[PDB]
């Protein structure tokens, strides 16, 4: 009863936060619900994840993440459309229909594969260097690290097709919209703005021309990119179409390149006005398991390089 | 037990799940505040729990479906909290500390009641004595909590010009006499309907808002004429409907710890009435 009692007020303690969008002074100076639950998603990450050393996920810990998860995601059973079948059927709303199932199958591979760290890690730590035993992992190691790789690396790829999509379905806030610089010119400046508007363009020389070496520079570069966008999108008509379709071909292989930079001045935006709660949830979860899938797999790349570096040295 | 425990934390999910979508289940947000929200679900469970209600014991089950959702409703308010010296300690927040206990109580005798269900009289009279307790105490807290919430623009860019627009030129005047007796106001109007008991509340609390939003010692005199008046409806009038500034209050309060106060005290005082009245038609019939 008293373990019991103790699992009904941990669920009560989550809701609570939530419908007092985390005022606890009471009297709603909170967030939203929408806003309250992205928050909770991203928090509990943090809580359950940290900053991520690779390290051992007990099982106690996998189901803290199972439950805490199924709670905060269970308010998106209730969001629902009526659809024709002659009658009309209430039935779960299409944006989260397959996409809720899709992100819980991409969190399912990711466990799984942490669950693979419960085994001998030949690695240690002394960002903390990773170190090798002096000839190398051995191989089997070597191939469960490679194939753990793999893994978040699919994981990676399909949540942020995922977040991207639903960034893409949000609302523009109208906060975001008076802050615009008068054109498109003015937020590429005018160097940029030339190149993006040539005559004959390759996105990958576009990017080769400019200094990309730290993540404030290309996070700089997006945000110039994303607000042209947005002021071209709102405003000749052929040509209007062909530097907007360059521009998202650039934001394109800006995530790809850089597939850790920070949310954008518009997805943080976004999320901010945002009052719908499915893609709030939408939004929030898929962030969050690309996010870790990210983490994860570059601190295995870590690990392998060191380890080409030991086979190299012995 | 297992089960047991898996079947309420699964139900009590279901329900905290829905409210975060503020009634709209499009889940677009279009959507009320959770204050408003919650105190509907309060509203709304009471009248599935006991509709319009012979005087009978509550059926076990429905007993238990009310504990249990009553119970989920008002825990939200465990964690409205705020900073106290003793030290500094956090304590919970000084209107829920003592009166959500004090509305938990009134509603246990209100269902003791119906479970006692020709000195039949002595039983009965005891019973209406009981629940009238429970109403009177029910009242005391919704009106407290009522006059702590903040009154809406929309409520203010509703109202007259003026006390006298808002009364009519015969109720101000009579409220203004130099000489002045609440009970003797009302016994010249005409209170033989609820929409007449309940416009004269509407615009009595209208001229209040308007003279404490503006000689002084006249509308200050004025004022708590008015609020005599209001205060013997209150007792003349147990069963009135809520009033349109009650109403606008509701609407638009985001305090989560006021709306679960005002409702369930709301429906508190509600259900006594309901079951006093039921008494005196038994007694009368008696009679």
């Amino acid at each position: 009863s008293e373990r019991q009692q103790a699992d009904m007020e941990m669920m009560k303690d989550r809701f609570a936060k939530l419908l007092l969008g985390e005022d606890m002074s009471g009297g709603g100076k909170g967030v939203s619900s929408a806003l309250a639950l992205s928050n909770a998603i991203t928090n509990l990450a943090a809580s359950i994840f940290g900053e991520q050393k690779l390290q051992p996920m007990p099982q106690d810990r996998q189901a803290r993440w199972k439950k805490e998860i199924d709670w905060l995601l269970s308010v998106t059973d209730h969001i629902v459309e009526f659809v024709p079948s002659e009658i009309m059927v209430t039935r779960q709303r299409g944006d989260l229909l397959m996409n809720i199932p899709a992100l819980r199958k991409l969190d399912a591979m990711l466990i799984d594969t942490l669950d693979n760290f419960r085994g001998h890690n030949e690695f240690w730590y002394v960002l903390p260097p990773v170190k090798v035993p002096p000839g190398g992992l051995s191989e089997p190691s070597r191939r469960m690290l490679y194939f753990q790789k793999d893994s978040v690396t699919q994981v990676q790829k399909a949540a942020m097709a995922i977040n991207a999509q639903v960034l893409s379905e949000m609302e523009i806030p109208e906060s975001y919209i008076d802050s615009l610089p008068k054109n498109g010119r003015a937020s590429l400046g005018d160097s940029i703005y030339k190149s993006i508007t040539e005559e004959w363009f390759d996105p990958e020389q576009f990017l080769a021309m400019l200094d990309m070496s730290t993540e404030h520079k290309v996070l700089d570069l997006k945000n110039r990119i994303e607000a042209s966008v947005v002021i071209w999108k709102r405003k000749s008509l052929e040509k209007r179409e062909l530097f907007e379709e360059r521009a998202e071909t650039i934001l394109v292989l800006l995530k790809q390149k850089f597939p850790g930079l920070p949310q954008s001045s518009l997805d943080i935006s976004k999320i901010q006005f945002n009052k719908d709660v499915g893609q709030a949830v939408l939004e929030s979860y898929s962030r969050i398991l690309e996010s870790l899938a990210y983490t994860v797999m570059s601190r295995i790349e870590d690990v392998l390089y060191t380890d080409t570096l030991a086979l190299k040295q012995t």
